[PDB]
């Protein structure tokens, strides 16, 4: 399992309600607690609600100082354009890459290679680039974006309190 | 070159103004004379004439027998979203298929590794699912969808008029 | 990821408070909602938590059909010593597999090769043995039993409705 | 595709009508808009049209700075005597390379490997020996001579304009 | 056979009744006569007799200059457990290594592949990382512990007066 | 050395004063004594010379049985221009095989493959399909055309008179 | 380790105090307990007293349905020499096999590669041809004879009694 | 073909009427113009003609300043038996190279494999020593010694007048 | 070694003092004790004494229903020409078989791979062509022809009294 | 055929009547005309004839500054057991090579893979370690003695008197 293991090098293009366009590498992903999911596609069928839920808790985040990244094999383009076109997904405010060579969706092993669409997983990056949580449902059961407050937090105290774990 | 090769083997999903989704083969290429375009992605900023110009021609091009088919790597999902979300793109009434898997794009040789985009290419193929036309201009470059009734006339006329070509 | 894929061929001692020592193999997976989970070592020094919130989580999940699956490269001979000589552990009801060949911890791919033990990894499988949902946090961060129920229940409704995911 | 590629080393004989014999190398595909089209055979059956249309044009595709090159796999010498020995071929004024190795018509990816003639191919090279455009048609089909001044115009338009392209 | 081979390199945690766990390398066999004992599983159905028959030989082993290890592939939490929860194997004073990793036991070829269990192997090391004796006995037939002082002894002899076996 | 080999498969387009364009095979090699003339290449600037020189010893070859072939990868429509458009090559009434795939020239060893010409060679073959004489030489160095008659006989004689030969 | 394989293929010719010299294959092996001992050299500096420690325990290992093997890379020619010149060695009963193409020192892996000479190892084979202990020490390391019976004792014991060892 | 290769290099013993056996290497073969000869077998039964008709030859090709070399796998020893038990081979004045080893032979892929011995070639080297003329006929067919001068002169003339060969 | 060998497959030209070039195979070596001789070279520097010392024995070796032949890289032809043009060797009744092929040289392994010569070496061969004696001297080192009977003769007695060599 | 090759490096053990067992390598077989003689095995059924007969031209043999060595892959202890429980093999006074490792023997390329013993072999060194004479009879053939004064002064006056062989 990538458990544990360090954020491999690439370079997207990702765009966030605010800023135009902008590029992205394995570097941003390093100094701080990022914490990166990925989903299907953009416009699918299925309600964008995991998306949302998470931009809910964003402002929490935030604080933490933690940043949160959603990919999909989707150009930047589609991003916005989904961005704009839709109200639920209007309300995000964290970055959103677009994956469509799925260099990135292959390198966290959660791209299905026969739909060249990306798997529901999230994961929790400490500073130093490394995975430390991993969690990827089928379609159907979803992602509990509550959860990830608590992940993060334990995640830290664990960070600067080694065995402290009991 | 692919000229004169046969159509590889495929299966995609697609969307038509009308009929929902719909499954597409390598079949559905054989039989009758069709004409697919790709380009590079859906929503993008370089305005989509080239499709519509194309829908254009489409009338005279179904008289002679001809169906056309669009084709980005996006899913068909975005290619929905497009059709609605956007007056030029939504007089398209050919069909649009999606290859976020990226095989079809590869098959004609006409996919960005890198980008993980396609080339503006258009081909044309005969009623046994072999390519009798190739163009592929690059980003600027435009395709002139007039030249089309002409080259599938020329192509049909050859057809059953072998050597009479002058 | 393993995500949608089908349960290895597997064959193992297990321990279960009650019956003595028994045989497990792919097929008692298979049939019923199972949700396996992996840890380090038995007697470890991080407190047992993990392992007893599932038990009490057991009694419902027992509700809805389902069973739970512990898994460790311990042989199934210290689980049970474990069991025994622990009050916190020794609440547990459900099975206990022991993995020494390792086999089982690395056909789901959470056996770490170098320290020889599992990874904290929890598995849904469907009544098909295929893997619906995936999570594996690092030593430290932990996982939450209660949102268990939510995601078999989301898995079984999500079983018999497809698409009806929004 | 070559699309966007940089045209490969060459080393060739050509005539043009007026200075004798002289060699050309990728060099000469530098620099300026040199735009070269394939043929299968000199004093072929099929008539010379799709040439001397180029040669009609050749007149403004001067005034644009853009070179035209005619490549079969037919050695210099009887490009020479094709040239005199038919008015048609006669009124040709651009270089007309030979390609007797099948160097320079493989490397452009237009060489039929078993009849060991080149395919209806035109392509149109940036001042930088970059392919920007693309065409190959089967025997019948005709190649617009027309269009070509216009796709140069584009590809010159863009080369300053980037992005400009709507 | 490796009968006369030094031994590999290796890290593991091992416990003794006394100090609390600790690290041991190759480097801890060297420099002094140690003898390591390999068996199945801790808390195993099988009497321990052979570990405390070992135990009893161990005060006068210890006069020799000789170390004792025993080794299973059990983590040393489990040994330490074994240890305490057990009047008979709570008798042994000597190291207690622990080979999850199964690298230790993979090294002295003893390690059963498909069981993931060591075999009931014991090994005589000179001072230099030399074996000098092999006993291997399949589960049943038991390991004298007694003829252990004179095969050291014997090895010890031999060690300052070669060529005078006879 | 080819000397005693077996003519090797290949099919081409031939042209000859009279029959128009026509079909040729290994097959047309066998059953009479043939003798084919590599040259490299048409309209060249060398003076045609050997080829009308073997012209003229045509008349008796053909009493002998015997055949003549001339070879050039030019394509059989040049050859058939070049024999219009120049009194020398118009006396040649044999054939004049066309190898712009370059296989027959390489099958006799005699492609030049920098160039992508053939070499001044000419072969002697018996009406099995076996080469009995090999002659090449450099370009100046002409091919003597009166010491072919003189060869055939030699080689038809030794045909029928094994060991004969003194 | 060669502990529960079965012993494979071998032809060697034997020498036994009474009959004359005879050959021996695997088969002598399967349907008797048989156990096998392996030596450096006939004629050694050293004595033979293990040789003839086995030959005193000869008497009872007989009654116990055991047959005993004596093996080194010598002939069976210097087997008898030896057993005749020298009184020691000459109160063996039991069989002397001779290895001098190594073949079946090799097998057991006892083999000195570069000395050509077998190491002191010690086999029991059970009656259906696999091997259920070993015992290989260094020069100088002596071999204790009378521990032989209790271990083919104890090996028949659990033969009939699987599971009942504690 | 060889024809414009390079030959390589050789050591090898021959014999001349006069000087007595002596070395000969690529070496003497560049610097002048050398024209060697093979042949089968010393003492055959076909008639010397053609080395001798060389013999002939050999006072003006020395005027030329050429060199003449015979080869035959035979030994030097027995070229010379030859040359003085033979009045006809007894006129030669020219250098017999011998080719036991069979390596010239073979350099000038001439050397038939399976009776091991050479073929009727003759080659034309220049001062370079490059092969400016191959000819290999077949046992019967014999070479013409008369052409030879000719071909040197011819050889000679483009030499030192390149292009003025029409 | 080749003792105890069976001669391989070959067939030559040999000449005989009567019969007329004849063909030879391995089965010529077969049914009848032959002794084959190879040296270096005819017509060689060294005297043929060993040849002739051999004829001399030839009388008597022909009683014991022994065949001789004599084998160099030579071509029979030569062997015949050495045959007459020389007293000594001209007493030659026996086989004399020519090798410019190598193979049979090769095959007794004896062949001298870069002088492409024979070692001066004999094999003596029983009536079921396996080789029973080599003897493979330096030049210079002589071969005693007389010590031949007595080989033969061993070689005869032991071949029907099996283990009688005392 | 290792006629004229270099010895080999080895290392072994040796006995000879008077000094006790000593090591040699291939190196006392350079600086002095060194004659080895191979042989089957120790305490064989045949009689050691060979061996003796060797014996007895030793005296001779030292005069002419040549020294003996035996060798079968037998032991040295057993060289010196046969050297005295034997009268006939006891009259030997030269070395006494043993090759239990058959690493000499097979350097001879005299061992015979399968026995694990080597071939009548019987080799003569002249003093730079190069191989002059190669004697190998079957067993039965044996091996004339007398013979080798009569080599080694061949060999010996060859050494200095080069060509002069006649
Ligand atoms: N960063
Ligand atoms: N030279």
């Amino acid at each position: 399992s990538l458990i544990g293991t360090e954020v491999q090098p690439f370079r997207a293009q990702a765009f966030q309600s605010g800023k135009d366009f902008f590029e992205v590498t394995e570097a941003d992903l390093k100094g701080k607690w990022s914490i990166v999911v990925f989903y299907p596609a953009d416009f699918s069928f299925v309600c964008p609600t995991e998306l949302e839920d998470v931009q809910k808790e964003y402002a929490e985040l935030k604080k933490l100082g933690v940043e949160v990244y959603s990919v999909s094999t989707d150009t930047h383009f589609v991003h916005k354009a989904w961005h704009e076109n839709s109200p639920a997904v209007g309300s995000i405010e964290y970055i959103m890459i677009g994956d469509p060579s799925q260099t990135i969706s292959r390198q966290f092993d959660v791209l299905n290679e026969e739909t060249g669409l990306a798997d529901r997983g999230t994961f929790i990056i400490d500073p130093d680039g490394v995975i430390q949580a991993i969690e990827i449902n089928a379609d159907g059961i979803g992602r509990d974006a509550s959860t990830l407050i608590n992940k993060v937090k334990a995640a830290q105290y664990v960070r600067e309190n080694p065995g402290e774990v009991c």
